[PDB]
């Protein structure tokens, strides 16, 4: 009942996307902020439609919340929960990465996105640090559904086959299978995401035979970087998630008992 709460100012971009442009919203009455996720249609249908019914599935601290849609014409506005802190990426010194409690803070919210979305049955399928937003808190929160689908439902796995994601993330069987399962491709990319995190660079350009890089992984050649920079506890994490054969991966329940993942590193936040 309150006169103008319906309206916000469109105060900055926050970036662009391939769809469009994300631009903060500021409510001219409360000051609440929210991000607008603009998807020039005429630029696809297919993709938006379901990244929005995917997103009013959602309700998880670690996932960017999904406050409504608009269709205004031939544009489809998504409002989003803001997240101020920006990008995981930008959190990555290159070539150093980050100090391993942060990083290890960082995985342990992942996974319990992750863990999320899978016990509802949907894939994100394309992890990667540009999609990991942190809120005002450094609070890590998965976002961008554009990729997402469902590979469970009525307690019913259905096996994917459709190629996506970005090639340093992937995971090698979507390259080298016709269909293959959903959980353990989200499962590589973490692992890849934590690869990062821990050494500021990425292992490989793709986990094909063809990658010099990715070979020397399989042989076990851990005296070079980025493995070299990583201690031995995070690295035995890496050893068993960046496992070729998918049913041979190790699974989320298992990573939750890991020595590493269970390793106290960090105190609370600065006077908390
Ligand atoms: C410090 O600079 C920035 C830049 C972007 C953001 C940002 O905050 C967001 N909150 C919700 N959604 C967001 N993006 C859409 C998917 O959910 C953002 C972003 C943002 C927006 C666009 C973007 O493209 C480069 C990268 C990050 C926050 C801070």
């Amino acid at each position: 009942a309150v006169p103008f709460v319906e309206d916000w100012d469109l105060v900055q971009t926050l970036g662009e996307g391939a769809y469009g442009e994300v631009q903060l919203a500021v409510n001219r009455v409360t000051e609440e902020a929210v991000a607008v996720k603009i998807v020039d249609m005429k630029r696809c249908p297919e993709n938006i439609k379901k990244e929005i019914c995917i997103n009013k599935m959602l309700n998880h601290e670690n996932v960017v919340k999904f406050y409504g849609h608009r269709r205004e014409g031939n544009i489809q506005y998504l409002f989003l929960e803001y997240c101020s802190g920006g990008e995981l990426f930008d959190r990555i010194e290159p070539d150093i990465g980050m100090p391993e409690p942060d990083a290890q803070r960082f995985f342990h919210q992942l996974m319990a996105g992750v863990v999320y979305l899978h016990g509802i049955g949907i894939t994100h399928r394309d992890i990667k640090p540009e999609n990991l937003l942190l809120d005002e808190r450094d609070n890590l929160k998965i976002s961008d559904f554009g990729l997402a689908t469902v590979f469970r439902y009525n307690n019913r796995e259905r096996l994917l086959n459709k190629m996506c994601g970005t090639l340093p993330y992937v995971a090698p069987e979507l390259l080298k299978r016709r269909e293959f399962h959903a959980e353990p491709v989200d499962v590589w990319s973490c692992g890849i995401v934590l690869t990062a995190m821990l050494a500021g660079e990425l292992p490989w350009d793709q986990p094909s035979d063809s990658c010099q890089e990715y070979s020397d992984w399989k042989e076990k050649k851990t005296y070079l970087n980025p493995w070299k920079k990583i201690d031995s506890a995070p690295l035995a994490l890496l050893h068993k998630i960046l496992v070729e054969n998918p049913s041979a991966r190790i699974t989320i329940p298992d990573i939750k008992k890991d020595r590493w993942y269970n390793k106290p590193l960090k105190k609370g936040a600065k006077r908390p």
